[PDB]
């Protein structure tokens, strides 16, 4: 790595790890597209394993683009619609306050007061049905888009039911696989156990749990080298070879609406660069990022604009993560750390980085 990388990496990252007491922390820089990465600390204190570029953290939300590009991937190949009804893919959901509400909305978030959380009760499949058919909202269709789980991880479930896959087999096949991401899972397998950090929660060495949607809106588990990987295929996704992956990250990237400065697309959410700094620092804080908030719709959706800051924060009870990149400049970065401290310290260490070098 150039001293350059290193010399902003360390002057930023060092002071992080202090302040916020973070036990391990990975970190890539996608310079010119090629990666640079750096390590931190530990992934098991107890048995005193160091953090390396093997480590699997936790993504938490994260998550949530690669669920957004795998949707835009099944649109690609014509297999679902933002277009159509909800009911379409779950004729169950027979509740009136359904009607107007499409796979567009669920993916965004403008449903109309999805929960952040599916309740911890909802457990089986029946259970799920239960929870949407009771679901009152609190605003119509497309006027309010509230951050929630119960919203975009719906959207990733109907989205590969045409597919015939499980979630998890159609994010393996159509998404990891053709990338090359060998060491991003939902479920790590035993044989990687070894490599998976544990999450520090007061202390408390922890690992998510399961639960509903949960694959498709914070599951999956990933190394220091993969999400570099996941970097520059967002970056350039033209030069990825399966036409419809290609197809399903510009989708991902595209804009739909628009809340104060940002761009809601599938998973991620953008804004157009150059950018204001306190702009993406305080929108990332959760008293901004959580809150209700209208939208206005793009219609039509704006095409992935290469001058973009695309981003993504993502947090476990133990782990904290945040992607960002500006297709324009092929300039990126990964930050992963086994503990969930403050968005707006990450995305501030984010952009002290990344407008260092350019
Ligand atoms: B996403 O990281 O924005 C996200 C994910 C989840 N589900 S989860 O099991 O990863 C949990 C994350 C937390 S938390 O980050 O402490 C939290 C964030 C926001 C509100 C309450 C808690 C606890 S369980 C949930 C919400 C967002």
């Amino acid at each position: 790595a150039p001293q350059q990388i290193n010399d902003i990496v360390h002057r930023t990252i060092t002071p992080l790890i202090e302040q916020q007491k973070i036990p391990g922390m990975a970190v890539a820089v996608i310079y010119q597209g090629k990666p640079y990465y750096f390590t931190w600390g530990y992934a098991d204190i107890a048995k005193k394993q160091p953090v390396t570029q093997q480590t699997l953290f936790e993504l938490g939300s994260v998550s949530k683009t690669f669920t957004g590009v795998l949707g835009g991937d099944a649109i690609a190949r014509g297999e679902i619609k933002l277009s159509d009804p909800t009911t379409k893919y779950w004729p169950e959901l027979t509740a009136k306050q359904w009607n107007g509400i499409t796979l567009l909305h669920l993916a965004t978030y403008t449903a109309g007061g999805l929960p952040l959380q599916v309740p911890d009760e909802v457990k089986s499949s029946s259970d799920l049905l239960r929870f949407y058919q009771n679901w009152q909202p609190a605003w119509a269709p497309g006027t309010q888009r509230l951050y929630a789980n119960s919203s975009i991880g719906l959207f990733g479930a109907l989205a590969v039911k045409p597919s015939g896959l499980s979630f998890e087999q159609a994010m393996q096949t159509r998404v990891f696989q053709p990338l090359k991401l060998n060491h991003t899972w939902i479920n790590v397998p035993p044989a990687e156990e070894k490599n998976y950090a544990w999450g520090y929660r007061e202390g408390k060495a922890v690992h998510v749990s399961p639960g509903a949607l949960d694959a498709e809106a914070y599951g999956v588990k990933s190394t220091i080298e993969d999400m570099a990987r996941w970097v520059q295929s967002n970056l350039k996704p033209l030069d990825i070879n399966e036409k419809t992956l290609q197809q399903g990250i510009q989708l991902a990237q595209s804009r739909y609406w628009q809340t104060g400065d940002m761009y809601q697309g599938l998973g991620w959410e953008m804004l157009d660069w150059p950018v204001n700094p306190d702009s993406i620092i305080n929108g990332s804080d959760n008293k901004i990022a959580l809150a209700a908030r209208p939208v206005k719709a793009i219609t039509p959706p704006t095409p992935a604009v290469r001058a973009s800051w695309v981003h993504k924060t993502g947090a476990t009870g133990g782990f904290g993560s945040y992607v960002a990149f500006i297709p324009e400049k092929e300039l990126g970065i990964v930050m992963l750390a086994n503990k969930n401290y403050p968005n707006p310290a990450r995305v501030d260490a984010a952009w002290q980085i990344l407008n260092a070098l350019q």
